[PDB]
């Protein structure tokens, strides 16, 4: 089944540091490449979505927009759910995800 691939872009951006990155939803087709881009993207490591924060990130927390326009951190809503209602793309440091971190989540 690949006819859905590319096509659902996401805009991302980096806080505290200037970045302009951007990427598709689709293109990961599953979570594994999708935390594996992050990595990637700023030549780093990120934390995973540990069930017990899920914000933490270590120094970065992938977050990304809802339906409802909240940032949450990947790993909230399983794949077939996340790629289709993803809107928009956010990473950054932890110093600013202490923030969104929703009920004990970052730092």
């Amino acid at each position: 089944h690949e006819a859905d691939v590319g096509g659902i872009f996401v805009k991302v951006s980096m806080d505290g540091a200037p970045y302009l990155r951007k990427i598709d939803l689709r293109v990961y087709g599953g979570y594994s490449e999708l935390l594996k881009a992050l990595e990637t993207m700023f030549k780093l490591t990120i934390g995973e979505y540990s069930e017990r924060e899920g914000y933490k990130g270590s120094e970065y927390a992938p977050t990304y927009e809802d339906k409802d326009g909240d940032w949450m951190l990947v790993g909230d809503v399983p794949w077939d759910m996340f790629v289709t209602s993803c809107k928009r793309l956010r990473i950054m440091k932890g110093t600013e995800a202490k923030g969104l971190g929703c009920g004990v989540g970052s730092h």
